[PDB]
């Protein structure tokens, strides 16, 4: 933890490769043989998992304020910009991809549930008819993610605004 | 010249060896030329690069010229450059060049300042796109300055983070968005 807690904050601030193992350890105190999650990759992707999870478990507290499914949807996207979780680690994940399917495949599923919920249920609900949804959940999701990481610089509430002026040409597009 | 064979032999030794790895001095002796006429040029290696940047979106946006006379409707170039964004990319040597020196240099915002510069250069192309597309009633943006930073945006987020994926079906869901997103205008 002492490591899983450092490691999140290196990899916000420093790179994914412009953080090592050495750096990470110094940082901690707790000698190289301790870290020993097997590789970089396994202690990164596990804070994927941890930080992936505080953010799902803060979107489920949040979600209440979202009446319908297109507010879910709306809502979703607005947190994905404000959270502290996961999405402040993209651009180390992206920077990850190049660098190197397994525990992978359990978190890229994890991380467009929240959308497959929300367009299962909104079938459910009859709000629309989507009839390939996990196409749309991984678009949606990584669309998404595009706007978050790809404008992480300018104004916050253009941001929110664009997020939403996505949301809705999305959904407008879906029904 | 030397200010053209600077930058080509430094966007080898980049798409060779990266950002980081790829010293001045690399640059300056494999190119027969000096740290004083690379300083001279550009400065640092971070405005370098940046020059580098500056030429490979030239490039890019000539091949657009190009390659959208395969796309009549504005509807259709909109398919297109997503598409071309996507596949071109997946090839792109630069590309981990790019990841490597944006993720380092995005908190300086004198550098930061020049690489959206850059991207607003792409985000142009749907600017284009949306516009031409209001004049021939494809659709009716009000807003396209938004719209256009949300393809753009959109798009790049499908390019980047889809990696987990065959290259066949990244391409299905990439005009899938694209169908999606189209048909929330009118
Ligand atoms: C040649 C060429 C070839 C292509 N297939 C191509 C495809 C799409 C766009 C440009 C292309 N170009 C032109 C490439 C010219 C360079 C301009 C793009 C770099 C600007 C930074 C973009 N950026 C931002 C904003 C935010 C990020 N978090 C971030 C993270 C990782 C990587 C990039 C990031």
């Amino acid at each position: 933890d002492k490591i899983l807690g450092v490691a999140k904050e290196l990899f916000i601030k420093n790179g994914y490769n412009a953080t090592t193992t050495g750096e990470i350890v110094k940082l901690s105190e707790s000698s190289k043989g301790n870290l020993y999650f097997k590789t970089k990759e396994n202690l990164f992707l596990e804070i994927l998992n941890i930080e992936e999870s505080k953010w799902q478990e803060q979107w489920k507290k949040e979600q209440i304020k979202a009446k319908t499914n297109r507010e879910k949807f709306y809502l979703y996207n607005e947190l994905s910009l404000t959270t502290q979780y996961y999405y402040p680690l993209q651009n180390a994940i992206i920077e990850f991809y190049t660098e190197y399917n397994e525990k992978m495949n359990k978190l890229e599923n994890k991380y467009i549930d929240a959308y497959h919920v929300i367009f299962k249920e909104g079938n459910l609900n009859g709000e629309w008819s989507i009839n390939d949804v996990n196409a749309v959940s991984k678009i949606a999701a990584n669309a998404v993610n595009g706007i978050v990481t790809f404008t992480h610089e300018q104004n916050i509430n253009e941001r929110i605004k664009l997020m939403n002026k996505f949301s809705q040409i999305f959904l407008n597009g879906l029904s």
